[PDB]
């Protein structure tokens, strides 16, 4: 199977402009994520499956957090730590995306630990402002920081 997810900029006011799409498809080496996105800052961006089928903001510690309602990283093993697509932490950890000088992402990444699309239906896809060092050191959650764009996987 396959599905296409529309990605919207995550604002304090919720979903903003459409910034691109992700096609998720099944493949021998693990799920493929074909990403076409624009208006990113050049450089690496963290990319993860989050646990809830919502991209709404929320409040944490009295602060409005764009796309907070997507929850944390998809983590069916309840591992509670971030180890990237080759580690055995959050199963939602995908390979980082690479935006070029024009702010565009156009690539496929592969999650060898995810086999079936059904595993991540009714979840969400998140692209972050920061990158992803596949660790919780020196910063939590790979240093992804704020949520840049989000889409629901139906
Ligand atoms: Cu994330
Ligand atoms: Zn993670």
């Amino acid at each position: 199977e396959s599905t296409t997810v529309k990605m919207y900029e995550a604002l304090p006011t919720g979903p903003g402009k459409e910034v691109g799409t992700v096609v998720i498809s099944e493949a021998p080496g693990g799920l493929h994520f074909k990403v076409n996105m624009e208006k990113l800052t050049p450089g690496y961006h963290g990319f993860h499956v989050h646990e809830n089928p919502s991209c709404a903001p929320g409040e944490k510690d009295g602060k409005i957090v764009p796309a907070l309602a997507a929850g944390g990283h998809y983590d069916p093993g309840n591992t509670h730590h971030h180890l990237g697509p080759e580690g055995d932490g959050h199963m939602g950890d995908l390979p980082r995306l690479s935006a070029n000088a024009d702010g565009k992402v156009s690539e496929t990444v592969v999650a060898p630990h995810l086999k079936k699309l059904a595993e991540i239906k009714q979840r969400s896809l998140m692209v972050h402002v920061g990158g992803d060092n596949y660790s919780d050191k020196p910063e939590p959650l790979g240093g992804g920081g704020a949520r840049f764009a989000c889409g629901v996987i139906e």
